[PDB]
Order: C-alpha cells, then structure tokens, then sequence
C-alpha cells in the first residue's frame, strides 16, 4: 500500500530477463512508494551505474525504460528514499551499433544546400553536434560552415566564407564556438536562439602566428582554449575578450598545419588533449602548457591496437570524449577507421571502419568504411557524428 521508512527496500524479480534501448522494464518488490521523484533505477554496467527512466511506480511496482548500457548481463539498482538494492540476476542488454551516412557522397562535390539527399560538400574538416541530430560542420574547401538537421531533412549554409576547423560545443549545447584557422583568428559564436548565425565576439590576433585547426572550452566555460600549428598555447576569453599566450609547447618537430593540432578538453582530469598528423600521436596539455605523451609513435604511422602505451595511429585526426570518459579519435590516411581509447581497460581499439580502406559502406561498424575521416563529435545519446575529408559526407556512428 503506502511507504514504511522503518522497512527496507527489497526487489524480488524483474522482467523481461533480456532486451535492448528502451525496453519496457518492471521490477517487483516491496516499499517503492509512490513518489517517482524519490525514486532512482540504474542499470548496472562494468563501467556505471546508467540511470533509467521510470515511467510508472506502485509501492510492489517499478516500470521503466532500459537506458544505454553495456552489452551484457548487467545487475538492477533500485534506489528509494537512501535505500539501495541492488539485483541477484542479470538484465541481459543487446546493443545496436550502426554506421550511416547523414549527407554528401565522395561523388557529389559542391555547396549544395537543400535537403539530406540533395546537398553536396567539399572536404570538411570540423563538426559540431548540437543535439536534436543536428550539426553543424566546418568546409575547408570553398570554406563554410553547414548546418544539417537530419529531424527536418535539411542542410542550410549558416556561414559562407568562414574557414574553421573543430568548434567547441557548450555543455547545454546552446553555443557553438569557432576560430578563424588564418589571419587574425576571429572567434565567432553560433547560437540555437539565432538559429545558428554567427556572431563575432573577437579575436586573436596573428601573434598567434600559427594556424588554428581546434578549440575547446575550459571546464567553466568561460575561456576557449588552442593550440597553433607554430606550438602556441593560448586562450581567449569568451565574456571579456582577454587573449593570453600561456606558453609555445615544447614538443619537437613541426606541427600540421591541415587545418593543425586537434584540441580537446577531457573533463576527467580537466586536461586538454592534442593529437597531431605529423607526430602521429595524442599529448596530455596541463592548463599551464605542459605536454607529455599520451598515445601513439611519432615515428610508426600505422593502425595498431593494445594497451594505450602500445597502440599506434595512422593519421590521427579530431576527437570526442564519450560520458564514461572514453576518447575516440578518427584515423585518416592509411587508417580510415574510428579508434576508441577504453580508459577502464587502458585498451586501444578500432570500432568501426576498415583499416586502409578509404570508402563510404554503411552498416554494422566493422564492415562500414570511411573515407578520410576527419573530426569527430558525441551528442551525449549515442550518436558520434563524423565529417569526412575526401568523402565529403557527414556520417554517423551509433550506439545505442
């Protein structure tokens, strides 16, 4: 009937014992009330706890919707009111993984705007993933910056002329970031109220002699922070416009300068993260500038996966960080696949694509292929939305 604080919490069984995203759950046990808001369910994976949706509840009745989990025998958490119990079986989740192509073809080369099967691009070589599947991605060539809203079958041009390379999407993802690749680094700003115009809030000045290929927000999110092609670390002050020169990384060797160094911000260890084509390979970058290795040979460009310590890029390219803190990192020449860095496991694998292989097959992930993968974005839910290069096509991995 109605919840007792001097009792426990019990589960007694759960249904079905099987199932994938979003499957309809119910729980049985004792003392879960009737206040959904006092109530938590997770699905309990190797890596976490994944909250669930509950839809409906009794005091004996729990039903909720299965979460994005590991595939697997994974134990119920039911929390009510503090009281945690955990399952003594095993939900078994299926997962679905999935690689297809949003927009553009290696055969199609334009600027075409209009719907997801009639628009064309040119090499692309940053992205945004804005949520509601829809992004925004950067041209290097006849440079611009595309929107696709898969929701509405639409590819719009919010930014002709820009030539930027991986943006910075705010946490909320109501603001996309961007800085001039050339010149004197504008910094523009895209925001969902203005239906992603741009907007320039500054610049960086060719102090910054290097080009610009990536930028990432500090864990405040009140400072955009890069790394030039010349080793310049520095960051630019969204609100106030203070640019600081923070200090030239002493790494040897050139850097690429197509479009440069891939930055990110890891919110683990609030680091940044850099990979770069020439040294093929991926450094940790403290706040303060300093460098060490991370992943990767300067000297062996190749696909090789193993222990972080061990694994090898071919072209390492832009990347994403997934919430359980994972990396993932598009390989381009010689490579074309997506490489995950598990940091549960400190284990280096490729998820999808087919190494040296440079096509657009889409399907189960290892037998799609890329061509020429180049950054890389995670929208929170799944979905990992990936601009080509050569392929001049947006692609997506799912998984759900």
């Amino acid at each position: 009937a109605t919840y007792d604080p001097n009792q426990p919490v019990t589960v007694e069984s759960f249904m079905p014992v099987e199932g994938k995203l979003r499957e309809k759950v119910i729980v049985k046990g004792s003392n879960f009330g009737t206040d959904k808001s006092k109530v938590k369910v997770y699905f309990v994976d190797e890596a976490a706890e994944r909250l669930s949706t509950v839809i409906g509840i009794d005091n004996n009745t729990l039903y909720c919707l299965a979460p994005r989990q590991l595939p697997g025998g994974n134990r119920i958490k039911v929390i009510v009111d503090g009281k945690e119990v955990t399952t003594d079986g095993t939900f078994k989740y299926e997962q679905a993984q999935n690689v297809s192509t949003i927009s553009g073809s290696a055969s199609k080369d334009g600027n075409d705007d209009g719907d997801l099967a009639s628009a064309k691009f040119k090499y692309m070589w940053g992205i945004a993933a804005v949520g509601n599947n829809t992004v925004l991605a950067y041209q290097r060539d006849d440079p611009r910056v595309r929107l696709i809203s898969v929701d509405d079958n639409k590819v719009t041009t919010v930014h002709p002329g820009f030539k930027g390379g991986k943006p910075a999407v705010t946490k909320d993802k109501q603001r996309v970031y961007s800085i001039g690749w050339e010149g004197t680094h504008t910094v523009y700003v895209y925001m969902k109220a203005s239906g992603w115009a741009p907007t320039r809030i500054g610049q960086l000045g060719s102090t910054f002699s290097g080009k610009i290929g990536a930028v990432a927000l500090d864990e405040t999110e009140e400072w955009l922070y890069f790394v030039d092609s010349n080793k310049n670390f520095g960051r630019f002050n969204v609100k106030t416009q203070e640019v600081t020169l923070i200090k030239q990384l002493e790494l040897s060797g050139s850097l690429g300068t197509n479009p440069g160094p891939y930055l990110i911000y890891y919110f683990v260890d609030s680091n940044f993260y850099m990979s770069d084509q020439n040294l093929s390979s991926v450094y940790k970058i403290t706040p303060d500038g300093e460098c060490e290795w991370f992943c990767g040979s300067a000297t062996q460009k190749t696909v090789q996966d193993g222990l972080r310590e061990e694994a090898l890029f071919a072209q390492p390219n832009g990347m994403t960080v997934d919430e359980d803190g994972n990396f993932y990192i598009v390989d381009g020449f010689k490579g074309y696949c997506l490489r995950k860095l598990d940091i549960l496991d400190g284990y280096v694998s490729t998820v999808a694509g087919q190494v040296d292989v440079a096509s657009q097959i889409d399907g189960t992930p290892l037998e799609a292929t890329f061509n020429y993968p180049y950054d890389i974005c995670y929208d929170g839910e799944g979905g990992y939305w990936i601009a080509e290069a050569w392929g001049k096509a947006i692609r997506k991995y799912a998984v759900e």
